[PDB]
């Protein structure tokens, strides 16, 4: 149940009891709130009598204003409509604004005609004390001053609650003194649509209320209007509603648009852009506005169903624009981003000191000074990029890349070495550029950087300095080794390793592609230089904070300029001088962008200009084809470029071949590999040619194993610069010449220092090596080293969907992202398309914008048969679900164990932590804020209408369950967040505490699942919240790791006296003195048989930390009485 206050009509009132009266004050009254621990406070404003804004103050911090015109303020600056915040949703709910506030209990509206309203709930019974009146069912004693003196005169009572603030002093409010035929509403006792309430509340006083407005009641046919409104809402709030009314001659209340005022129109009101989430529309009905019919609710007016714009990268589009993706394209159908789904071409970005950007998408920083397999064929090889990485910057986190060594074996066996400084050494001497052969065109490019081109297929992009691009067409596929990973379009497997098993570890990975044996493997890939060089944090952070600025704010939605800001930050503070490393970064991110398709300037003075040579210009976006003496006199070769924002020449003007553009018309004239100045005549033997233009116009020792140093014929023998370790012997080693040394007998490998046969050598598998025949677990999976390589057995395993901390999820396919939601989201669902779905689990929160304390989040699992929603700490079933066989509540530990069917096996940690666990059943059917447990990590931002969304806040935006409450805003802030940023002190006792994940009792976990997303998680989620006394928002972040650390078997105990304390005395505590068997295991046993749950089940998790109780063999344990008694003790 619920009361109801309403300031109707013009100066009216209705407390909530029934008693109403007139009262046109200028102080902004209480209309409620309790008088002894008041924690809240509706105020209702008014200006010069006429009702002006409501305000809601919360204790003494929240202000927040609605005014009647539909404008919103926070105390002192505006905000926009749906404004989800700390409680008090303030949207829109059928044309009026409708502030609610759930927490503490109240709903307030203020439709067209500006009449305010009030939903009080329960629990104030007898207890608010506001100018709406004490909330008791006695009508007739709610004129309670605040002085606590009953009057009767209605202006002493409601002047008795005005709240005069600083500037808003105020007086008594005083009746007009105005004195005085349309007996219309006279119909309020006669006509039977009214007629139908009068069991319930009586017209009477309604009647007087005409007779006072009707005095005056400035104005014609409305004198009435208001008072019969307000008895048909009285109505329907104490019960049944008048259907039909407004028919005869009420005033048709005001609405927006689309005329519909409706009785009885459900908040639920199916929109333009909504998820179609159907039983969660329980709301009661509500008078107020709606579409005509056949139109939906857009984000503004009303619109026909057929023409619901689709919505990507939070902006709107009309039906069948069809905007393109990097390749492939969508087409915008009735809301659904109809897509493509052809493959396109990879790349392999190695700028930066240490920096990659696999063909999948996997940013990631190895930092080994070694030669490296960056890309290889493998399948069929036709190609074998390497890389040799050299320190830098006399720093240890300074690894550049040196040079390439492009080993196309299609040209007989070609050893093209893009060396440092832009040079080509095709098989030893160097090569004047351009070049040409069967398909090999290296050549210039209007930057001075080669440019490789193999038989359009392979495209590298040397610059120097090292910025290698390998790009690669659809051809090379999923066939792709190397430290850029199969191409295959997944980027979770771009950590494979050539034994076969991918890398948790980075270092692991990029060590696994060395060539050189001797070379050091990486230990600890350090991740913030900064700290060996404090000057540089300052400068480097300001820095490279452009990129998360307006100038890139373009870019932001096609490319996140997260990896890039992290990778700019690690150059600075670690490149040898902090303005060239800079702008190589920022020029990194634009020329993504470029790449992308969004060009954007962020070269300023002083900042990076280019500073192009004296006879060219800089002129962004500029044109390749011509810009070369050389394009004339081979003016039918080819044009397919697009812009490069290089330095090019002046309009008219021609590159020669000294480098200046003063030539227009006197250009040299290439011909048979040969350079002519203009108008050299020449005449052989067949024919003679002229040079006009730039066209050449023409007409008519250690035993036993045997000891071999090289044949030195051409240096080609493969001396000690390499020997092949069973490490490394499938990799192509480099030839750097016949060294005339040692080697093992040709058909068997090195190891360590005694060569071994190959079919005898360890595989690794986190450096660690293991023997042949030895065999190790992943997961649900087992493999076997094999000929050095790993045999796995293929049984995909039971995806967990998580929500670690409150604004982090970790998707089913394995990716972890931010979105600080407040309005209720769909974390799991299989009703996803054609498939006819079965469940939708949905956590929607409260006061979860910044991750706070008091944050809590409400889990609502739409099983087939009902809701089972999880709320504070305990399991709610407000459903009793078709099939109740399939259920269970285990709650080992500290966790509330679900199994709601086969497969679906949610695991609650009775707080903010809930995990979904699915089996191979639900692969590729399941959608929502945790992917679709398909296997690829990439296409899991799929937003809800089936587009790939490059910010996760739009994919989480497009998946809540409502349409109304509020959209998260994307916030263009990094790491060090709000609370974070201008602390330092709390910034580094974050970053400290924060560390416990790396310390000594995670290191040997850390190993098998890296803590760097948790590391984040904690660093959020713990400068946001304000953890006072309660210290749960870091110390859940921790149990999580720790958590999933022990679904590998890698068990933690890390919990302390003073490192969150958990205590388990008050279980012992008991009538008897103390039975001293409840106690808290670090892991702890999963669901244990106990006398209500006598049968085992097969819980998602084999271990779950909490209290627990270490019964003898015998007298297995209860449940109400938690404690363990003999078995015949209970059922
Ligand atoms: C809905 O009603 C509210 C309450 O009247 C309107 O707020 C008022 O908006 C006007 C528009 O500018 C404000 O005028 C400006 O005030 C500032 C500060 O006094 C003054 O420096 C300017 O020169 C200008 O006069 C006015 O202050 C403000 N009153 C408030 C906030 O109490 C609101 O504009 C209305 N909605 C719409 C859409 O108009
Ligand atoms: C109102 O409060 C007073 C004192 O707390 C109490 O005596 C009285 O019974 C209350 N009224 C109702 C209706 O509970
Ligand atoms: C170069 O290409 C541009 C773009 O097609 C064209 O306008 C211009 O005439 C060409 N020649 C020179 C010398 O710029
Ligand atoms: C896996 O083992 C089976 C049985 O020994 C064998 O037939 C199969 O070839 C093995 N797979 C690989 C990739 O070696
Ligand atoms: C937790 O329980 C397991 C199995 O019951 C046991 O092996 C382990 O020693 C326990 N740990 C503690 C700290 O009691
Ligand atoms: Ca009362
Ligand atoms: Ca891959
Ligand atoms: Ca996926």
């Amino acid at each position: 149940s619920t009361a109801r206050c309403s300031l109707f009509g013009s100066d009216f009132v209705n407390t909530f009891d029934g008693s109403m009266y007139s009262f046109a004050g200028y102080c902004s009254y209480l209309l409620a709130g309790g008088c002894q621990k008041r924690s809240f406070s509706i105020i209702g404003d008014f200006q010069n009598g006429k009702r002006v804004s409501l305000s809601v103050y919360l204790g003494e911090f929240f202000d927040i204003h609605l005014f009647v015109n539909g404008t919103v303020t926070q105390g002192d600056q505006r905000v926009s409509m749906p404004y989800a915040s700390k409680g008090l949703y303030l949207e829109t709910e059928a044309g009026y604004y409708k502030l609610s506030g759930e927490a503490y209990g109240f709903v307030a509206r203020i439709d067209g005609s500006g009449n305010f309203q009030v939903l009080l709930s329960d629990r104030y019974f007898n207890k608010t004390c506001g100018l709406c009146g004490n909330f008791n069912i006695f009508a007739e004693d709610d004129f309670m001053t605040q002085e606590g003196t009953l009057t009767s005169d209605p202006y002493d009572f409601a002047n008795s609650w005005a709240l005069s603030s600083g500037e808003q002093w105020c007086e008594r409010a005083s009746p007009p003194s105005s004195s005085c035929l349309w007996e219309q509403c006279q119909l309020l006792k006669s006509t039977s649509v009214f007629a139908r309430c009068h069991p319930l509340v009586d017209p009477e006083p309604f009647v007087a209320l005409c007779e006072k407005t009707l005095c005056e009641c400035a104005g014609g046919l409305e004198c009435a209007c208001p008072a019969l409104l307000e008895y048909a809402r009285t109505c329907a709030q104490e019960g049944m509603v008048l259907y039909g009314w407004t028919d005869h001659s009420a005033c048709s209340p005001v609405c927006p648009a689309g005329m519909e005022y409706r009785q009885c129109v459900s908040p639920c009101a199916r929109t333009c852009q909504s998820l179609h989430i159907n039983e969660m529309c329980q709301e009661r009905c509500v008078d107020g506005c709606s579409c005509p019919e056949g139109q939906l609710l857009d984000e503004g007016l009303c619109v026909e169903s057929t023409e619901c714009p689709c919505v990507h990268s939070g902006k709107r589009y009309p039906p069948g624009t069809s905007l393109s993706r990097d390749c492939n394209t969508c087409i915008c159908r009735n809301s659904q981003w109809i897509c493509s789904n052809e493959e396109c071409p990879g790349e392999c970005l190695v700028t930066g000191q240490s920096h990659f950007k696999s063909f999948d998408n996997r940013y990631f920083t190895f930092s080994g000074i070694c030669q490296y397999l960056l890309a290889r064929d493998c399948q069929d090889h036709s190609f074998s990029i390497v890389i040799e990485t050299v320190q830098c910057a006399d720093d240890r986190d300074a690894v550049c890349t040196r040079s390439v060594t492009v080993r196309l074996p299609g040209l007989h066996n070609s050893l093209v070495k893009l060396k440092h400084g832009a040079g080509v050494a095709m098989d030893g001497q160097d090569v004047q550029l351009p070049l040409l052969k069967g398909d090999l065109r290296i050549q210039h490019t209007v930057t001075a950087s080669v440019r490789l081109s193999y038989g359009e297929d392979l495209q590298m992009d040397w610059d120097g300095r090292g910025r290698l691009l390998v790009k690669l067409s659809p051809v090379y596929a999923g066939k792709t080794c190397g430290l850029c990973g199969n191409y295959n379009g997944n980027q979770g497997d771009d950590f494979l390793t050539p034994s076969g098993l991918a890398e948790p570890r980075v270092e692991d990975f990029g060590n696994a592609w060395k060539l050189h044996g001797d070379c050091q493997d990486l230990q600890k890939q350090h991740s913030d230089p900064c700290a060996l060089n404090p000057r540089m944090t300052r400068f480097s952070e300001e820095a490279c904070a452009v990129l998360t600025s307006p100038t890139f704010e373009a870019c932001h939605r096609a490319v996140s300029p997260l990896p890039y800001l992290r990778n700019c930050r690690y150059d600075v503070c670690s490149c040898s001088d902090g303005r060239e490393c800079l702008c190589g970064a920022l020029a990194s991110y634009a020329a993504a962008c470029a790449g992308r398709g969004v060009r954007v300037a962020w070269r300023e003075p002083g900042r990076c200009e280019l500073n192009c040579p004296k006879g060219q210009v800089y002129l962004q976006c500029g044109t390749p084809c011509n810009l070369t003496c050389r394009s004339l006199s081979y003016p039918d070769e080819e044009c397919n470029e697009a812009c490069l924002e290089g330095c090019f020449c002046p309009p008219g003007l021609y590159m020669d071949e000294r480098g200046d553009c003063v030539p227009k018309a006197q250009c040299p004239c290439y011909y048979d590999g040969e350079i002519f100045q203009p108008e050299d005549i020449f005449s052989d033997h067949h024919t003679m040619c002229y040079c006009e233009d730039g066209f050449m116009h023409c007409t008519m020792c250690r035993p036993p194993m045997v000891k071999l140093v090289c044949p030195a014929d051409n240096l080609r023998a493969e001396g000690l610069e390499c020997t092949k370790t069973c490490q490394n012997y499938d990799l192509e080693c480099m030839s750097m010449g016949c060294v005339s040394g040692c080697l093992c007998p040709p058909g068997m490998v090195r190891h360590e220092n005694r060569c071994v046969a190959l079919e005898r050598c360890p595989c690794f598998h986190q450096g660690k090596e293991y023997a042949p025949g030895e065999t190790v677990k992943i997961g649900c999976n087992t493999c076997v080293c094999r000929d050095r390589k790993w045999n796995c057995t293929d049984h995909v395993c039971d995806a967990t969907c998580s929500t670690i901390g409150m604004a982090h999820y970790l998707t089913f396919d394995g990716l972890k992202y931010l979105f600080p939601g407040e309005c209720q989201y769909v974390l799991v669902q299989d009703y996803c398309g054609s498939n006819p779905g079965t469940f939708r689990i949905l956590v929607g929160n409260k006061g979860c914008s910044h991750p706070s304390v008091k944050c809590k989040k409400r889990v609502t699992i739409l099983v087939e048969g009902g809701e089972i929603e999880l709320f504070d700490g305990e399991v709610n079933v407000k459903r009793p679900m078709k099939d109740e066989t399939h259920f269970e509540v285990v709650e080992s530990g500290r966790y509330i164990i679900l199994l709601l069917g086969k497969a679906l096996s949610v695991v609650w940690d009775r707080h903010l932590s809930i995990s979904v666990v699915l089996k191979q059943t639900y692969q590729e059917k399941v959608c929502g804020l945790c992917g679709n447990f398909d296997g690829i990590q990439n296409n899991d931002l799929t937003s809800s209408n089936l587009q790939v969304e490059e910010d996760p806040v739009d994919f989480g935006n497009s998946w809540k369950v409502s349409s109304q409450c509020a959209d998260t805003r994307k916030v263009p802030l990094d790491s060090s967040p709000a609370t974070c940023h201008n602390n330092i002190m709390k910034q580094t006792m974050v970053d400290s505490s924060c560390r416990i994940l790396t310390s000594d009792v995670f290191q040997d976990c850390n190993k098998l699942v890296d803590p760097e997303p948790y590391l984040d998680v904690c660093i959020y989620d713990t400068c946001s919240c304000e953890s006072i006394g309660d210290c749960a928002c870091f110390c859940d972040t921790i149990a999580a790791y720790a958590h999933v650390c022990a679904q590998h078997g890698k068990v933690v105990t890390w919990r302390t006296a003073t490192l969150c304390p958990q205590s388990c005395e008050e279980r012992n505590l008991r009538e008897n003195g103390y039975e001293c068997e409840w106690r808290y295991n670090s892991c702890a046993p999963a669901c244990q048989v106990t006398c209500q749950h006598p049968e085992p089940l097969a819980c998602p998790v084999q271990c779950v930390e909490g209290c627990h109780a270490h019964c003898p063999p015998g007298k297995i344990l209860d449940e109400l009485l938690q404690t363990c008694v003999d078995p015949e003790d209970c059922p």
